[PDB]
C-alpha cells in the first residue's frame, strides 16, 4: 500500500518481492542493557534458521519523567537494530504503547496512576499521555525500516488488544486502534500493521473498518504459565481449530501466530524456570510447533526466545527477578538446552522449503493419511498434481507417548502410494511429530517423497545435497524421481534397500548413530538420526564482506553445511580462505560439505586450521576445547564495609527535605482515598524500589494501637517503627499485594511529639491486561490507617522513594534503576562508594535485630580472554524454616536482583559481562532488610561460574557505571 518492500498475499508475507515464510523469535533490549551482546542473541537466532526477531520497547523506562522522552546509552535502540541488521534479521517492531509483557505497569510509566482516564481507551487524558512518547518511538523506528536500508519490515499497534471488564463498554474501540495507527503512519511508519489478538477472535481484521490492521495476527499459549508438572500435558490443550479460524477471519493475509509459546513466566513463589524450560521442552516444540505448520502459518513468533532479565525494578509484581522464560537461549545466554537444538531443525526445513507456503491446508483425519487411528495427519496439498504436498503427523492424543508403528498411505504426483513401498512400517515415538513430504524439490532433482525429516539441501555446483534425519529405532524410506539406481557412499550398507519402482529409485534405511550417504545419480543424501542432525549448522556464505545478509533465496542458496558442535556463528570467504566464526564447549570434530570453489585453506575464529578432505568432498577437521582456569573471589573473605540504612529509626533523623503527603486528593481515577491526605506513592512521583512513609503527630496518650492497611505489589512486605521502637514487620507471601494489621503501641506521653515510620517494599506496578479492569493503577503505599484515641487527621506524613521521583538521579541507569532506601537516595550502592567511616561489618554477620544495612565490598576479575563466561551471585537456603529477610542485589551500581528470603523461588542470580568487569574493578553492593525478631544473616553467598564457552564473539565493552558522587539535596 504504502511502500512494495513488504507485501503479501493469502499464502504469505514477500520481501523484496519474494516469498519469505517469517519465522522469529521475540528478544527484549531493555532486558539485556549490553549493547555489545545484542549481536550475540540476534547470531543465536539467526543459527536456529531464523530470520526476523520481535521485540517490545518499554515506555516506563524512557519517558520516566512525564515530558522527557529519554533513549540514550544503554537505552538506545540503535545498537539493537545495528546488531540484527549485522546479523541478517528482520525485525518486527512491538513499542505498544501497552506492552503487557510481564513488565511493570505493563509498560506504562508511574505517572499514569495520575492520568484521569481509563487506560487504553478513547478517554481524552489517557491518549494525550501517551503522545509524546508514541510520536519519538515511532520515528526512532521509522528511520530503521527497510524502506530506509533498516531490518524493521512490520510494525504492531497496542498489544493483544482483545477484552474489557468492569465497567468500561467501548471495546473493541475502532477510532482507538486507528488513533493508534495513524500516530504511528504520521511519525512515518509506513511498513505493514500487524496484530496480535489475544485469542483468534478476528479483531481489527482486514474489512472491520476504522483499527483495522494490514494482516491479523494472533498468540497462543496452549499448554499454560504453570510450570509445577513439566511432564503433564493436559488432555484437550492442543489447538486443532487455528486452520479454520483463519479462513473465517482473516483469508486475505498469511496465517499469523505473533506470540506462540516458547516458555513461560513464573511468579514469585513459583516454581523456577528450570521447570518451565521442561515442560516446553524440546518435545513440546516438535509436537506444537509443527502443529502451527499444520495449519499453514507464515508467520511464526515465539516468545520468548531470549527472555533476558529484569533489572532495576522493571519487572512487574506477577514475577521476579529472572525472566529466564525457559526458553531456547537461557538468561545467561547459553544454548545447551535441547529444546535449542530440536527448534534449529526445523527453523532450517523451513528455511529451504518454499514449497511450504504455497501448500493449501486441509483437515486432519485419523483414517486417510495411516493404517492407524491412532495417528492424526494433517495435509498440506500442493496446487497441483506435481506440486509439492506436505504431511504433518502426530498420536491422535496429542500427549501420548506410546511408539506407534504404521504405514503411510498419501497422495503424489504417481499416484496413492503405501509407504514402506519395500517392507516394514514406520514408527512415531512418544511426543513427537514429523512432516513427511511427497514431491519435495531439491534444486531440479523431485524426491517424489521422504518419511524422514529434511534438515536442509543445497546444490553445491553439480552436486546436491539433501540432509535427512530420524528418531532413534525408526525405518525410513524415500524415492528419488527419474533415479537409475545408488551407492552408499559412507557407512555399512546394512538395512539400506534399493529399487527402481515405477519411475522413480527407492532407498528404504534405518537410522543409526552412524551416519550413512547414499549417492542417487548427482545427490548424496545425508541420513542421520536427531542427535546427530543436532550438530549440523547451515551458516550463509557472502561473497563480499563478513556479515551473512538477510535471509532470501539468493543467501539461502550459496549457504553451506557445516557439522560442528555448541555453535557456529557464521561464514565468509576471503580470498582462498573459508572462515567460520564458531563457539565450542567441548572438543569439537568439524565437516564441511560444499566449501566453495575458490576456497583452499579452514579458518576457524582467525586461526588456520589443519584439513583433510574425503572422498565426498568434505572437509574435516577439529577443535580442541580445554577448560581455562576461571579465578573468582570468595564473596564472604572480601573485605566488607557497612552503614544503616535506616537512619529514619534514630530520634536524630531530620525528614524536613522529604516530600509532604499534603494532598487533600488523589489523582488516581481507579481509587478513591480513605485517609485525610494521599499515601498513594504515585501522586507524588514515586513508583520505584522501596517507598518509606513518616507520620508526624503528637500523642494524647490514649494511643493503644495503629491500624494500617500497606499496598506493595504481590509479595512486598513493610516494616514499621515508632520513632526508635520497632513496632512490626509484614513479612509478605506469594499471594498478597496489601496487608491488614492492628498494631498495639507501647505508652505514648501525652504533649510529646512521635513518628510513625512505615518502610514499604514495591514490587512493581501491576499490568492492565484486561481494559477497564485498571490494575495498572493499584497504589503503592498506605491505604488505610487509624492511631486509636486519635482523629486520622491528627497523623501529619511525609514520604520518599528514590531521590527525586520522577526528576530522577541516575539518567544513565534509567527511572527504575534505584529506590527509595537512604543508602540509594545517597547513590552508595555505585561504585567507589565513601565508606572511610563505614564499619567493617559484612552481611555474613548481618544484622541481630530487625532493621536495614547496606553492604560495600569490590573484587577485581581478569578472566580468560576469548571465552565467554557465564556467572551467577548465588544465595544459600538450605534451612527448613527460611528466615525473614530482602536483599537487593547491586552490581557496578545495576540492580541485578531481589532476593526474598522467605519467598522465593530466585537463589541463582545471572550477571552479564558489561554489567561485570571481566578485566577490571567491581563494586558489589547489598541492601540487607531484617523483617523478623531475630535479625538476618547470609550463611552462604558465592560467585560462580558455569561452563566457559571458547568463543568468537568480540569483546565485550562495559556499559557506562557512573561512580557514586555526593548528591545535592540528598536526604
Ligand atoms: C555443550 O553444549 C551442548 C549443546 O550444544 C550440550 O549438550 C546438550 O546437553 C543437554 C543437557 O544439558 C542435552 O539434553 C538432555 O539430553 C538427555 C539425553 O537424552 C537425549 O539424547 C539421547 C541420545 O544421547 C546422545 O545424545 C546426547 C545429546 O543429544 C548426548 O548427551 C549423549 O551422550 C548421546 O550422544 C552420543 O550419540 C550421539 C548420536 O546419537 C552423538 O552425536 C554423540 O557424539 C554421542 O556419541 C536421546 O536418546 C534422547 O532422545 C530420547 O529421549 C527423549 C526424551 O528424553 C525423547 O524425546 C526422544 O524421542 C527419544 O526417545 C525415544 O528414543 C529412546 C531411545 O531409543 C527410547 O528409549 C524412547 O522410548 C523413545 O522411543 C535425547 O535426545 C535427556 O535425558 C535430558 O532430559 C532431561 O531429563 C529427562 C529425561 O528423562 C527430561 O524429561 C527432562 O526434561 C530433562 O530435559 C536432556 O534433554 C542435549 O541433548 C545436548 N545437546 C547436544 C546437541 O548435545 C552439552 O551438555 C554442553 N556441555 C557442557 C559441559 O556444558
Ligand atoms: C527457601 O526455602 C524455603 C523452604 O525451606 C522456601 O519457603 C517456602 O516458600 C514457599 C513459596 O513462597 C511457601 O509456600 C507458599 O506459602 C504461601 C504463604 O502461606 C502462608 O500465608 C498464606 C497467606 O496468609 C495471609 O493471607 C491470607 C489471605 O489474604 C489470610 O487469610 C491470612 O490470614 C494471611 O493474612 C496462608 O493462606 C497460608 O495458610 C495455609 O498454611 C498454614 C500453615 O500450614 C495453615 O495454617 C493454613 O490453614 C493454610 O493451610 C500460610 O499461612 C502460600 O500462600 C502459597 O500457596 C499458594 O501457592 C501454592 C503454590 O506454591 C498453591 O498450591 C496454593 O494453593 C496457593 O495458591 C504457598 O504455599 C512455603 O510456605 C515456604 N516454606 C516454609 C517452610 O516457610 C523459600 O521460598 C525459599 N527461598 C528461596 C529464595 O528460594
Ligand atoms: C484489607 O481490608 C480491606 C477492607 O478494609 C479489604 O478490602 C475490601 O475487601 C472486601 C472483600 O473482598 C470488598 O468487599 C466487596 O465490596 C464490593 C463493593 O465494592 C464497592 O464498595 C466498597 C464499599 O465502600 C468499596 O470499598 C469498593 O471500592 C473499590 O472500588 C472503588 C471503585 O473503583 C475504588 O475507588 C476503591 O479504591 C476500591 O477499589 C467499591 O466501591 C461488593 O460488591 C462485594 O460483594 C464485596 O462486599 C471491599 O470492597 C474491599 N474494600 C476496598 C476499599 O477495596 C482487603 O481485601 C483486606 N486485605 C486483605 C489482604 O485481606
Ligand atoms: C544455562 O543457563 C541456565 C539458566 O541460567 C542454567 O540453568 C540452571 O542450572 C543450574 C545448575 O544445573 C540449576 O540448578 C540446579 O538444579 C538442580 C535441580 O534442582 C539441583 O539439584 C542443583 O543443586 C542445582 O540447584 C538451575 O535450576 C538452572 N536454572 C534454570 C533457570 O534453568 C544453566 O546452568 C546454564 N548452563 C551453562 C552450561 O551455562
Ligand atoms: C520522636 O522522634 C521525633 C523526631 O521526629 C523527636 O522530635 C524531634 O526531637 C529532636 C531532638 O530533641 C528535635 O531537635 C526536633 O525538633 C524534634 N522534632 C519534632 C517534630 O518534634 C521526638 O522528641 C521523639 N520522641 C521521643 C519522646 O523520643
Ligand atoms: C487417492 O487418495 C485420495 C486422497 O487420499 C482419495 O481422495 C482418492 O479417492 C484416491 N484415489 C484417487 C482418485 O487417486
Ligand atoms: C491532580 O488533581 C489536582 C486536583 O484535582 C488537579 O489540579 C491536577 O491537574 C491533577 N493532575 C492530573 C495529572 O490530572
Ligand atoms: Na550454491
Ligand atoms: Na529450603
Ligand atoms: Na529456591
Amino acid at each position: 500500500l504504502l511502500q512494495k518492500y513488504v507485501t503479501w498475499d493469502e499464502h504469505s508475507i514477500f520481501v523484496n518481492g519474494e516469498r519469505l515464510m517469517i519465522f522469529s523469535g521475540e528478544v527484549h533490549p531493555y532486558r539485556l542493557p549490553v549493547a555489545s551482546l545484542y549481536i550475540d542473541i540476534f547470531e543465536k537466532v539467526k543459527a536456529l534458521g531464523f530470520n526476523c526477531v520481535s521485540f517490545y520497547v518499554d515506555w516506563a523506562l524512557l519517558e520516566g519523567n512525564p515530558g522527557h522522552y529519554s533513549a540514550e546509552g544503554i537505552f538506545d535502540l540503535q545498537p539493537f537494530f545495528d546488531a540484527a541488521k549485522e546479523a541478517g534479521i528482520y525485525l518486527l517492531a512491538r513499542p505498544g504503547p501497552y506492552i503487557n509483557a510481564e513488565v511493570s505497569g505493563g509498560g506504562f510509566p508511574g505517572w499514569l496512576q495520575r492520568v484521569d482516564g481509563i487506560l487504553r481507551t478513547s478517554d481524552e487524558a489517557y491518549l494525550k499521555a501517551t503522545d509524546n512518547y508514541a510520536s519519538n518511538i515511532a520515528a526512532t523506528i521509522a528511520k530503521a525500516q527497510i524502506t530506509n536500508g533498516g531490518p524493521i519490515i512490520l510494525y504492531q499497534p497496542e498489544n493483544e488488544y482483545s477484552g474489557a471488564c468492569c465497567g468500561y463498554n467501548g471495546f473493541p474501540d475502532g477510532s482507538y486502534m486507528q488513533y493508534i495507527e495513524d500516530h504511528a503512519r504520521d511519525a512515518g511508519i509506513v511498513v505493514p500493521f500487524i496484530s496480535n489478538d489475544a485469542w483468534a477472535a478476528g479483531h481489527n481484521a482486514p474489512g472491520t473498518g476504522a483499527g483495522a490492521v494490514d494482516i491479523y495476527g494472533h498468540d497462543s499459549y496452549p499448554l499454560g504459565f504453570d510450570c509445577a508438572n513439566p511432564s503433564t500435558w493436559p488432555s484437550g490443550n492442543l489447538p486443532t481449530y487455528f486452520h479454520t479460524s483463519h479462513e473465517q477471519q482473516s483469508p486475505s493475509t498469511p496465517y499469523s501466530l505473533v506470540e506462540f509459546q516458547g516458555g513461560a513466566f513464573d511468579p514469585w513463589g513459583g516454581v523456577g524456570f528450570a521447570k518451565c524450560a521442561a515442560l516446553l521442552n524440546h518435545e513440546f516444540e516438535r509436537v506444537f510447533y509443527k502443529n502451527d505448520f499444520s495449519f499453514g502459518v507464515a508467520f511464526l513468533n515465539l516468545y520468548m526466545i531470549f527472555g533476558g532479565t529484569n533489572w532495576g525494578n522493571l519487572g512487574h509484581p506477577g514475577g521476579y527477578t529472572s525472566y529466564d522464560y525457559g526458553s531456547a537461549i537461557s538468561e545467561s545466554r547459553n544454548i545447551t538446552r535441547e529444546k535449542y537444538s530440536e527448534l534449529k531443525l526445523l527453523g532450517n526445513f523451513a528455511k529451504v522449503s518454499p514449497g511450504y507456503l504455497v501448500a493449501n491446508p486441509g483437515d486432519l483425519s485419523t483414517s486417510t493419511y495411516t493404517n492407524t487411528a491412532d495417528l492424526t495427519v494433517t495435509p498440506l496439498l500442493g496446487s497441483n498434481s506435481s506440486a509439492s504436498s506436505f504431511f504433518v503427523i502426530r498420536h491422535s492424543d496429542y500427549s501420548s507417548q506410546a511408539s506407534v508403528e504404521y504405514k503411510l498411505t498419501v497422495p503424489t504426483s504417481a499416484g496413492n502410494l503405501t509407504i514402506p513401498q519395500l517392507g516394514g512400517s514406520l514408527t512415531l515415538s512418544g511426543r513427537d511429530s514429523k512432516i513427511h513430504v511427497t514431491d519435495y524439490d531439491v534444486a531440479g532433482t523431485n524426491i517424489l517423497y521422504s518419511t524422514a525429516e529434511v534438515f536442509t539441501w543445497k546444490k553445491f555446483n553439480n552436486e546436491k545435497v539433501l540432509v535427512l534425519y530420524g528418531g532413534p529405532g525408526e525405518h525410513h524410506e524415500f524415492a528419488v524421481s527419474g533415479a537409475s539406481s545408488s551407492s552408499v557412499v559412507e557407512g555399512s550398507s546394512s538395512g539400506i534397500s534399493s529399487k527402481k519402482v515405477g519411475k522413480a529409485l527407492v532407498v528404504a534405511w534405518d537410522v543409526s548413530t552412524a551416519r550413512r550417504i547414499v549417492q542417487v545419480g548427482s545427490l548424496k543424501v545425508f541420513l542421520l538420526d536427531r542427535n546427530s542432525a543436532y550438530n549440523y549448522w547451515v551458516p550463509q556464505v557472502p561473497t563480499k564482506g563478513t556479515a551473512p545478509g538477510y535471509s532470501n533465496q539468493e543467501t539461502t542458496a550459496s549457504s553451506i553445511i557445516v557439522k560442528a558442535g555448541y555453535l557456529v556463528r557464521s561464514a565468509y570467504l576471503d580470498g582462498n580462505d573459508l572462515h567460520i566464526q564458531a563457539d565450542f564447549n567441548a572438543t569439537t570434530p568439524i565437516e564441511v560439505v560444499g566449501a566453495p570453489s575458490g576456497a583452499k585453506n579452514l579458518v576457524i575464529n582467525g586461526k588456520k586450521t589443519q584439513t583433510k578432505v574425503d572422498k565426498n568432498g568434505i572437509w574435516s577437521a577439529s577443535v580442541a576445547y580445554t577448560a581455562p582456569k576461571v579465578q573468582l573471589p570468595s564473596l564472604k573473605s572480601l573485605k566488607w564495609k557497612s552503614v544503616d540504612t535506616l537512619p529514619e529509626a534514630k530520634n536524630t533523623y531530620d525528614d524536613s527535605a522529604w516530600t509532604s503527603a499534603d494532598h487533600a486528593y488523589t489523582n488516581n481515577s481507579a481509587h478513591s482515598l480513605q485517609t485525610p491526605t494521599s499515601l498513594f506513592a504515585s501522586d507524588y512521583g514515586y513508583h520505584t524500589g522501596a517507598l518509606l512513609f513518616r507520620g508526624h503527630f503528637t500523642a494524647n496518650g490514649k494511643e493503644k494501637t495503629f491500624f494500617v492497611q500497606t499496598k506493595g505489589g504481590t509479595a512486598y512486605g513493610h516494616s514499621i517503627w515508632i520513632n526508635e521502637t520497632y513496632v512490626g514487620s509484614w513479612a509478605g507471601t506469594s499471594i498478597n499485594d496489601n496487608n491488614n494489621a492492628t498494631y498495639t503501641l507501647p505508652t505514648l506521653q501525652s504533649g510529646k511529639n512521635y513518628v510513625i515510620t512505615v518502610v514499604i517494599d514495591n514490587m512493581g506496578l501491576d499490568e492492565d491486561w484486561t481494559i477497564g479492569s485498571e490494575d495498572m493503577k493499584n497504589p503503592r503505599g498506605i491505604i488505610q490507617y487509624s492511631l486509636s484515641g486519635q482523629e486520622a487527621s491528627a497523623i501529619s506524613w511525609k514520604l520518599t522513594g528514590n531521590l527525586g521521583g520522577e526528576n530522577y538521579r541516575d539518567t544513565v541507569r534509567g527511572p527504575l534503576n534505584e529506590g527509595g532506601l537512604y543508602a540509594e537516595r545517597q547513590g552508595f550502592h555505585q561504585p567507589q562508594p565513601p565508606t572511610q567511616k563505614w564499619d567493617s561489618s559484612s552481611p555474613f554477620t548481618g544484622l541481630t535485630k530487625p532493621g536495614i544495612r547496606f553492604y560495600s565490598t569490590s573484587f577485581d576479575l581478569d578472566l580468560p580472554s576469548g571465552y565467554d563466561i557465564p556467572l551467577y551471585f548465588n544465595f544459600g537456603n538450605s534451612t527448613s524454616t527460611p528466615a525473614a529477610y530482602r536483599v537487593q542485589l547491586y552490581v557496578n551500581g545495576y540492580q541485578y536482583g531481589k532476593y526474598v528470603n522467605n519467598i522465593g523461588p530466585q537463589t541463582s542470580f545471572p550477571v552479564p559481562e558489561g554489567i561485570l568487569n571481566y578485566h577490571g574493578t567491581n563494586w558489589l553492593a547489598l541492601s540487607l532488610w531484617a523483617q523478623e525478631d531475630n535479625g538476618a544473616k547470609l550463611d552462604s553467598f558465592e560467585l560462580i561460574n558455569t561452563t566457559p564457552v571458547l568463543t568468537s564473539l568480540g569483546e565485550v565493552k562495559s556499559v557506562n557505571q557512573p561512580k557514586y558522587q555526593a548528591r545535592k539535596g540528598a536526604y
